[PDB]
């Protein structure tokens, strides 16, 4: 399922914050790491769907994600800020085009995901990083919302 994905996914080894300065460092290389090699799993397995950057400090996340339906594909703006509680404390995945078009997501566009989640993530700490974010949190939802949200009318391709 999702989880042999996630088994796939190199863990972090490092517990610290975006304050943590030297050893945030050394999370941050972490983490960048961890990322690429998800997305090559993901490229070999004909599921590239998302391109993660940062700012300098490695505090500010920017980035798209797609989905293909039908052939087509639709991408979307992605954006998260560390929380000063990181890792202890999952970030809040945000994609700005879908705000107040479905009601399975916060204020301002913040993805929420299943109640089951936060619980997972916190007895991993620190060993879950961005891409395990990414592979447990915004994957699944974009998964069922994207085509759901398509075939009602509410988002179209262009």
């Amino acid at each position: 399922a999702t989880r042999r994905v996630v088994s796939e996914i190199p863990v972090l080894k490092t517990n610290a914050g975006p304050r943590d300065r030297e050893l945030w460092v050394q999370r941050l290389k972490e983490e960048y790491q961890s990322l690429i090699r998800y997305v090559e799993n993901n490229k070999n397995a004909d599921n590239d769907w998302f391109r993660l950057e940062s700012n300098k400090e490695g505090t500010r996340w920017f980035g798209k994600c797609w989905y293909i339906h039908d052939l087509l594909k639709y991408e979307f703006d992605i954006e998260f800020d560390i929380p000063i509680t990181y890792p202890t404390t999952a970030p809040e995945i945000a994609v700005p085009e879908l705000d107040g078009k479905t009601a399975k997501m916060y204020r301002g566009g913040k993805i929420c995901l299943t109640d089951h989640f936060k619980p997972l993530w916190a007895r991993n700490v620190p060993k879950f990083g961005l891409a395990h974010l990414m592979a447990l949190g915004l994957g699944p939802w974009l998964a069922v919302e994207i085509p759901d949200l398509i075939q009602k009318g509410v988002i179209q391709h262009k």
